[PDB]
């Protein structure tokens, strides 16, 4: 009977400067789209793909997150005494019964890899999932979903993967690897922000990760890689020296919420989903365009 | 010599509600536009306006406002090691040096004028703002600026107001006055959220307002009024049965972020104004919108 995954582990201690002063008290993945924050998005997509525990590790502004996810008391009297049943149901959502949060900190802010780290005696000797929040997901299955059917299948770590233009090659981890599948390699190598004339492939590096808990070992043993961080990206590459890695290409859609652009491009996605607003933003755009 | 106006009264004490989950743990005045809080682009209206006290009015979540507001160690310390001196700077001016910020809690949501008159003891008897920041204001000059020179000139509360459409007139406190300018008004009526049949004309009032501390004593006579409320608006036409009060046309344009329709455009706008994203966002809502 091997494992199943059930614990997730969301990194959300960055410094998010490129949304300063936005992000002086609230990390970058508490930004909404439009009524909603990324890491709900991204905690909606673990519940979806059968995760029940959610692992926080918090830096700077850590309470902006234990207060999104944890009960509040003041909240639910407030909207119970004026009757509003529905988004009492709402808020009560945010955290459905069978689904723990914990929290840990990263005291310093000295990269991905280390953050990922930090979990390690909460994870214990069990697979888990890495979730980036700020990379906003959709698709026909949620994406983490699809990830861990192959975790399942293969018993090895599995890399989630796009196909990104070949400039763009410096804001990702690229993957190196042998095609099993149209949508399926095995990792020989992996680099993390190549220059693009050093990228070993078209395929970068999207925030979800199944990692088996033997990358633990390999992330003790990194030295600062590119920015001067510890790269989980580097600790993955160590660990396919020892044991077999794949990467998947995902079915679905992505928005990169780290940067101001995919953030703007989120929020005009989610406008036209919603049909309170949806057509009355259809016109305003025509109009204001022209 | 007559008072000038130095404090304004920030009301981040509502529910939210239109903004859940977002605003469960930070006031929908909190929300960014793009990178940007609603509630600084308010306090940089005051702040080019002479004020140079900022008074919050907190209710749920007043830890992020005043943590956005107030210095925070651990941030500065992070950017100065990392030398990001730029970033350093925009984050000292979110509170610039001789700028004050002091605040006062509403414990119950019973309305705005209640909000307003938790503040009576910190401005004391003096002329004072209040800057409700979901009203997101850009003009040729500041809109408080503005207003504070008419007060000046007149000695007479001044309240901000724009055309409005007829069907949104239950959105709206609505004026009803005689024309002294083309943007002057002296007010003898005014009504919150009347029904469009019942509105007496097409101005509606826009969260801005200069008033003379006789307000306070017009608050505490309050009865509920619309939505079960403790009106500001009944409060003003209950001044202005006693003394008397404007209503200003500022020059220059709104986005009502009280609503995500509004809040949406406020997004659309700052991206284009921004030379970072704005071609590229440009290039994407045409692909788009095909
Ligand atoms: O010291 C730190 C630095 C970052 N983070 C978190 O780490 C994640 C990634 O940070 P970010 O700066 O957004 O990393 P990227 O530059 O976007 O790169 C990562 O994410 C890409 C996909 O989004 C991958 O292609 C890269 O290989 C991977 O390093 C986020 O959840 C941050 O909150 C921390 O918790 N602590
Ligand atoms: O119990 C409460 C309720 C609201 N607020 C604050 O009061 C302000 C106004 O709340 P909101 O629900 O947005 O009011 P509106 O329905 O938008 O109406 C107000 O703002 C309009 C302009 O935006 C005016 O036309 C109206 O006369 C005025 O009542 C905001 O700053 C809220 O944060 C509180 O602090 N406490
Ligand atoms: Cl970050
Ligand atoms: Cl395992
Ligand atoms: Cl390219
Ligand atoms: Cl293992
Ligand atoms: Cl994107
Ligand atoms: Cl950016
Ligand atoms: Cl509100
Ligand atoms: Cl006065
Ligand atoms: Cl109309
Ligand atoms: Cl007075
Ligand atoms: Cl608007
Ligand atoms: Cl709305
Ligand atoms: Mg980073
Ligand atoms: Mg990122
Ligand atoms: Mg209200
Ligand atoms: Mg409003």
């Amino acid at each position: 009977h091997m494992l199943k995954v059930t614990k997730a582990v969301f990194p959300v201690a960055g410094l998010g400067t490129r949304f300063l002063p936005a992000t002086k008290a609230s990390p970058k993945e508490m930004l909404p789209v439009v009524d909603k924050p990324l890491i709900q998005y991204a905690v909606e997509e673990a519940i979806e793909a059968g995760i029940t525990e959610m692992i926080f590790v918090t830096g700077r502004s850590k309470r902006a997150i234990e207060d999104h996810f944890d009960k509040s008391y003041e909240i639910e009297a407030e909207l119970e005494a004026r009757g509003k049943e529905k988004l009492l149901s709402l808020v009560r959502s945010i955290k459905p019964s069978h689904v723990d949060c914990f929290y840990v900190r990263q005291a310093e802010a000295l990269g991905l890899g280390h953050a990922v780290l930090c979990a390690e005696k909460l994870v214990g000797d069990n697979p888990f999932a890495v979730i980036l929040a700020d990379d906003l997901l959709d698709g026909p299955t949620p994406v983490l979903r699809q990830m861990i059917d192959v975790f399942d299948h293969y018993h090895a770590s599995v890399i989630g993967v796009e196909e990104i233009a070949p400039a763009d090659s410096k804001s990702y981890g690229v993957i190196d690897g042998k095609r099993w599948e149209d949508d399926l390699f095995k990792l020989s190598g992996i680099v993390e922000k190549p220059e693009p004339a050093q990228a070993p492939s078209n395929f970068g590096v999207v925030g979800r990760y199944v990692l088996k808990p033997k990358i633990f070992k390999h992330l003790r043993g990194l030295k600062p890689g590119a920015g001067g961080e510890l790269q989980l990206t580097d600790a993955i590459q160590s660990l396919l020296t020892d044991e077999q890695v794949l990467a998947y290409r995902y079915d679905g859609t992505r928005f990169d919420c780290g940067s101001k652009l995919g953030y703007l491009k989120a929020t005009v996605e989610f406008a036209l989903r919603h049909p309170e607003v949806a057509a009355d933003f259809e016109r305003y755009l025509l109009a204001r365009m022209s």
